[PDB]
């Protein structure tokens, strides 16, 4: 699993569950091509988005539908989403965990890139 | 000054200076139309992006060029940018302070929204 | 004004107003001696905690009463406080902006340190 | 495992490995009593700090030696540490993950409290 998304809820101190996540790869014409998507699990995790063969070097956008999440909880969100855009660079072997910590008017995102 | 961007460097504990910031507004055809852009000052602040008149309702995207920032400091960062997308002025005009806190492999973005 | 505290509410996208902030300085006997305290203003800022003369080298602890803040807003928060401990003025006097961003179950604390 | 500490490095995008973590419980005389400690693993995780029998309701301080971590990497840190102070409240069953995201001049901490 070369790309994992973890989403947490800083309001309730919980995994952010059932959050729609879309992954896009930047196409040669500079447009975002849908690549993978899912909903975060009960652990606020989204596994199996892609495989190592599919996850080639490129620019990726991870779009987390944070707004729908906050709408489900009845809390007015600021952001339309959380958009995590990064270069997957092959180098040595790598696994990407895109973590998002969500608040209504704030999100933080971090990459954990490991061997 | 209804839209301000404040960028901080979490490695140096300083304002993130001369960070390029691009603001786009979602057009009727769902494309991102260039709305405004600028550089953060020495205080890591970007003022005068827009006006009360120009800053109408819409979905705005603030794209903060964090990559070029980190690269100029000799760091290869993870993200291409910090990018804040939001509906502005849905309940009437508000003042928006978009703050980004930057680390090479992480950023947070927060909004202070106030009613003038 | 060598020490400023800025508290933001990440739920409301607003300054965190009337947040009690206690500053302690580590004494020679390793105890935390009360150094200064105050409330954040309407802008979520706390100015005038100390002076250049008073704010000597040391290890300082800034304790932000986030719990009472969230409780007054009807939220039972996780943390008792946001609490920033740091060595101040080791390389000579600096200006410190301690910023805290608050969510009921999370906070970030950042320092902007500048040379006057 | 009723209390888990996870520490990440926002500079290198990695688990924060070998970070000393001390857990304290507030004693009746209002002093911090050492309760548990460890060093974060290769996954930046600290498991087995306590047991459900030991982890009674109370006020806990999780102190993360962030400064030593940054000193090891040769990066000048702002904070002496990251001090996470919270009330463990029994309620229904609970597991506490104290996560810290570390930058030299910034730390964020989040609680993930689950069943
Ligand atoms: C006026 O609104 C803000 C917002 C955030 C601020 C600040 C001011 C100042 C200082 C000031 O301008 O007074 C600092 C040091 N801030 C941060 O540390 C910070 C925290 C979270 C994020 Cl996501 C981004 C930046
Ligand atoms: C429930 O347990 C957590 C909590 C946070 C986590 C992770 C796992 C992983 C999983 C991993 O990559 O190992 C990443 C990347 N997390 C973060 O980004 C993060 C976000 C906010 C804070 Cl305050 C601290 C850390």
């Amino acid at each position: 699993c070369p790309l994992m998304v973890k989403v947490l809820d800083a309001v309730r101190g919980s995994p952010a569950i059932n959050v729609a996540v879309h992954v896009f790869r930047k196409a040669a014409d500079d447009t975002w091509e849908p690549f993978a998507s899912g909903k975060t699990s009960e652990s606020g995790e989204l596994h199996g988005l892609t495989t190592e063969e599919e996850f080639v070097e490129g620019i990726y956008k991870v779009e987390i539908d944070t707004k729908s999440y906050w709408k489900a909880l009845g809390i007015s969100p600021f952001h339309e989403h959380a958009e995590v855009v990064f270069t997957a660079n092959d180098s040595g072997p790598r696994r990407y965990t895109i973590a998002a910590l969500l608040s209504p008017y704030s999100y933080s995102t971090t990459a954990v890139v490991t061997n």
